[PDB]
């Protein structure tokens, strides 16, 4: 799952428990930024002020979702970071943890991690952050 | 506690009869005890995965689910009950936080899940979504 | 421990692990509001709002005083909702959670729950809140 | 339950287990931690206190199990907050297999070994540790 390869299929369960997945309507043929957390993770000020900074910013771009995977275990601690970070952007959670099939997947080594996805699954870029993300999306948007 | 026995508990349901894992409903079952109590119960998603795997084991005679509630209000307790449709059962013994039932599963906050075997073994604990769903999905 | 009892000794660490106690400097001779809580057990607006108008209001009064006693176990998720819900006052926490020493000394049924002291470490009201403790308050200090 | 089998390189690369001469035979309080994922400085300042308390008891040993993918971030974090105690990393992250055979789900997280190798206890901080570790020691 480096650059180029396709992104492995997902399905999880969103704060509604509405499992999600890249064909998902919301997700289907646009650049799609996942970014993975934990609550037990922070705080991340940093890396949560560039994500809320850039779904400020591509809010009606069509071309562009973003996508919260945590590695919580707890429905009330993930709940609770998304109001206190107010993490508005979709959320899901299958709280199986540091275990997560997922992140296992995605081959995810230390949180937070951004992974960037094409329109056709592809993923374009690995741990991507700062100005590097802020530049790339710019480019691609 | 992953391993160990669970403890002996012989709590008062809805009607006021009282429920052990000894009981013809329970035993020689998987059984999921849900703790929990009205008080205490500030994630709706909690009960409706709860409510999810009733529906898809109810024909399943190797499983069954009871709620335990730390509730000291019985009123409180069946409103919530009839509120969120916890239409397993139910037992409630009104002691709330020094619950000696809780403080013998080591329950340590709510709401907690804890996965038993037929035997009365502790196959897992703490348990929610895929972790709680998965390992379900394995054992029936 | 009903009203008119001493009050159960108990020596519990505050945020930065300095174990505090009734007679800590911060408390001696002051009618001491506890306030049970656990961040397992959020959101409590109606109780924090109570809390965080008396703090305000009595700030400058020497002669009051509040603790915060958590049945958290895990000192991340205690720590991220004494910030998100600004609990400002002093906070204890063992981790020992819903089967804490002091609940069951200080014989706490349930979440949120506020036991009022005198200077003298005397119980006097249990489980009082709203407008009763607004009241018992100002006809106190 | 067992402690499974673990085979981690420390700061000098040399290799340690539950089996080796400083830990076998003891209780033995494992901590996982990353220096990526250290929100809580009292998490270390209790493991310390623990450290120095029970320095001369023999049949005690503490081990920090990092889940690093970077020796320098590793080091820098063990200097910073001085975790004297033993310190292995393998760098594998979080698909760390050590962590998923101990069911390490969050960081931090204590696990407390028999000497015998079972688990005592988990996920205790605060008093569920010190207290423990009392009737223990």
């Amino acid at each position: 799952v480096t650059v180029g390869k396709s992104a492995p299929y997902f399905s999880l369960p969103n704060e509604k428990g509405e499992k999600l997945s890249r064909s998902a309507e919301r997700f289907r043929n646009r650049y799609l930024l996942l970014n993975f957390w934990a609550s037990w993770c922070d705080p991340q000020p940093e890396a949560n002020a560039e994500l809320k900074r850039l779904n400020k910013e591509y809010k009606k771009n069509k071309n562009f979702a973003m996508l919260g995977i945590s590695l919580d275990i707890d429905r009330e601690a993930w709940e609770t970071a998304i109001k206190k970070d107010t993490l508005s952007w979709d959320q899901v959670c299958d709280f199986t943890g540091l275990s997560s099939e997922t992140a296992k997947q995605y081959a995810i080594l230390t949180l937070p991690t951004n992974i960037l996805l094409s329109p056709t699954g592809k993923i374009l870029a690995r741990d991507i952050q700062g100005e590097a993300l802020t530049g790339k999306l710019k480019e691609l948007l």
